[PDB]
């Protein structure tokens, strides 16, 4: 079974690391490049800009642990422990060579520690629409003037006794839509169809649970990041945010020149949170051409 | 049918004002003394404090309108639409002189343009666990170092697609017991049985919706405010905040000084939020002395 649809000519497949049955989508040949979803999503949101560049690298997009069609981390959730997984992941593909990665959202999270902490196995690095865990996020408000606060879902996802999984369960698809069009610029492209897919899937019992012990884990993966940072990082990166509505505008590469010696950024005018459905095609455009200085 | 257990010497009531039904419990004979509860409570939250303001003064706890008892405004949830429902029904029982106001929470977003705007009715001034709606809101932080802050219920419930409803309905007694004891210190004072009060109540559907109502207008009350605020408050006020778990420590009374020439603060160590009921005897005794000087 499958919960999204594969594109011509890749493959959905499974790959056991650690313990943990890792989902992911694999096509193309060439140098790899790993792309890593964020909260609410999985592999799919990948599926209009893998067909492109599979046509110089191989592509492969895995399904976080708990989410999609990954089994949960048998460690946990900070960034970390969740790190070793899709690095593990990604070197058997790529045992050999640097492969490129992309992230969005908490796919950021989860894949800080092991770029930082394996430089010489990431060759290039696009990172869009999410703060890496650092002091910085305790700083961002609750409520604001205009707009919505973009982060009070921090807490709603961290609070204890079960607080979301009990208030969501049974209005999944409710709840889907309203924080995906809530973070969005342009909401049309997210059709019932398209929220159906992702209510789906995140719905599992395990997955809805899955999706908000990333957020327990928040302060842990801030903690650890307090001391990977003292080493920045080398390879060259870029950073992608929305400047429309649910968008991280300029903080996107603010925070990144703290990270990162070699560093260029773009704010997509009109463009909200979700970048590869909101703004398909520049989207689509800067991070090709983007991975594609250089070998592939 | 009372949603809550009416103490002695008390009648509950209803009073018409502006065509809305407002329900209240009074007691007592002197100066009138308005109490005004704040989100997730009632008017029974002052009922240990009642009986002993009213050995000295007349004595009414409002529901605000929408909750407990009370009809939802039929004008809005923004702090000044709501304020002159509460002023209008103290001038039923206090005419012709000025009348002491305390209130918790919310019962601050709907009293404090009322106060500012009709200064010369307000005696003295109490005030307890919550921002009067101003910019410094705008700071207050989403996530804290050891998890979920106090504050990120503002945007959970004034998120639009009726969001709190919807997620909270057949969840609401689960829910309130959740942020009853998130923002509380001394959780034991909250029975099996008080909480099943408090969620039978504000699971009316009207009285649900009407909960967040005042989270959806919370913006517009901080645009009322940075006009009412270019008058300063004259009468003698007193803030109260717990220093514990839930408390909002020093930012009550800081934030009080910006707005009033003659106030004076306490922080309770080893309370939260919810003092009438967490520090009971403390909150009281401070709240019935600062009234009776003189
Ligand atoms: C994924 C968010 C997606 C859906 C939310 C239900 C991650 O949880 C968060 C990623 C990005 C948004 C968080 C940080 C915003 C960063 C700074 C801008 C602050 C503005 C503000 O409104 O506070
Ligand atoms: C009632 C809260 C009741 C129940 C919560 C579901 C009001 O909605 C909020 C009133 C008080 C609690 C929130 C305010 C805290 C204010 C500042 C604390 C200081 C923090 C800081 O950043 O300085």
């Amino acid at each position: 079974a499958e919960e999204f649809p594969v594109p011509n000519g890749f493959e959905s497949a499974y790959r056991e690391v650690d313990g943990v049955k890792l989902h992911y989508v694999k096509g193309g040949q060439g140098p790899l490049v790993m792309l890593v979803h964020g909260f609410g999503q999985t592999w799919y949101e990948w599926h209009q800009l893998m067909p492109e560049l599979a046509k110089r690298f191989t592509v492969i997009a895995p399904d976080l642990p708990g989410l999609g069609q990954s089994e949960p981390p048998k460690t946990g959730y900070s960034g970390e422990q969740v790190a070793v997984y899709l690095h593990k992941l990604a070197r058997q593909f790529s045992p050999d060579r640097p492969f490129d990665l992309v992230a969005h959202d908490i796919g950021i999270w989860n894949t800080y520690p092991m770029v930082v902490k394996n430089q010489a196995d990431i060759a290039r690095l696009v990172y869009m629409q999410a703060p890496i865990p650092d002091a910085r996020i305790y700083r961002f408000p609750a409520f604001t003037a205009q707009g919505e606060s973009l982060v009070w879902h921090f807490s709603f996802f961290a609070a204890d006794d079960r607080l979301a999984e009990t208030l969501i369960a049974g209005k999944e698809r409710f709840f889907l839509e309203h924080f995906i069009k809530s973070h969005a610029s342009n909401t049309e492209v997210f059709s019932e169809r398209l929220l159906d897919l992702y209510a789906r899937s995140y719905a599992k019992p395990h997955s809805l649970n899955a999706s908000f012990e990333y957020y327990r884990a928040l302060n842990e993966s801030v903690r650890q990041n307090a001391e990977l940072a003292k080493t920045r990082l080398q390879m060259p990166t870029m950073t992608l945010a929305g400047g429309g509505h649910g968008g991280m505008g300029t903080f996107q590469l603010e925070q990144m020149k703290a990270y990162a010696e070699d560093v260029e950024g773009h704010v997509l005018p009109g463009c909200g949170h979700w970048l590869p459905e909101e703004c398909a095609a520049p989207m689509n455009r800067l991070v090709i051409d983007f991975l594609s200085r250089g070998r592939h």
